């Protein structure tokens, strides 16, 4: 048993809500959230803008700090910072960013990294900004991740939508 709260089940170890994730989180203080992150963690909009300003910009301090050390990530990778005021962990993790033309292949690559963590709290990797097709993220989503995943959906129309499209 968790704390998640009104999540429909879509298969035995996925779950998706509309929801702000920001609010979520903070709601929540799940032991991990899921950033829509870029290879150079620089958290300007989307999902990324969200969680960071409402770390009031400590995500981003610490991500340039991160990004001094080790350099970028890889489109797929990830890496663990600190969750701050929203999570005990903050799971990074880089889906392709379809308006760079990168390898929607890497999208499988990129949910692998769930399967790290028992129980997430994450948003459809690729979707928004990132210009991939939503309802094709969750299918991937679906038959990669093992663990428990609490999908955070942030626009109701869409949400309905794949709900209603789901097989
Ligand atoms: C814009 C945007 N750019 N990216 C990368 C994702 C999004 C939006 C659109 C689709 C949905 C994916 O779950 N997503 C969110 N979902 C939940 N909380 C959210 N907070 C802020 C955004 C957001």
């Amino acid at each position: 048993v968790n704390s998640f709260s009104g999540y429909l089940k879509l298969t035995d170890n996925v779950y998706i809500k509309n929801a702000d994730i920001v609010e979520e989180a903070k709601k929540v203080k799940p032991t991990v959230v899921v950033n829509a992150a870029n290879v150079y963690l620089k958290h300007g909009g989307g999902v990324a803008g969200a969680l960071n300003k409402a770390t009031n910009n400590a995500m981003q301090v610490e991500s340039d700090d991160y990004i001094a050390t080790n350099g970028p990530l890889k489109v797929g990778g990830s890496c663990v910072l600190s969750g701050h005021n929203l999570a005990k962990h903050c799971l990074h993790v880089v889906g392709p960013n379809v308006n760079k033309g990168e390898d929607i292949q890497l999208l499988k690559s990129a949910y692998e990294n769930f399967n790290q963590h028992e129980v997430l709290l994450a948003p459809l990797l690729s979707a928004g900004i990132f210009g991939a097709d939503p309802i094709h993220s969750l299918r991937v989503c679906v038959d990669t991740v093992r663990t428990n995943v609490y999908l955070a959906v942030f626009d109701k129309n869409l949400y309905d939508k794949l709900v209603s499209s789901f097989l």
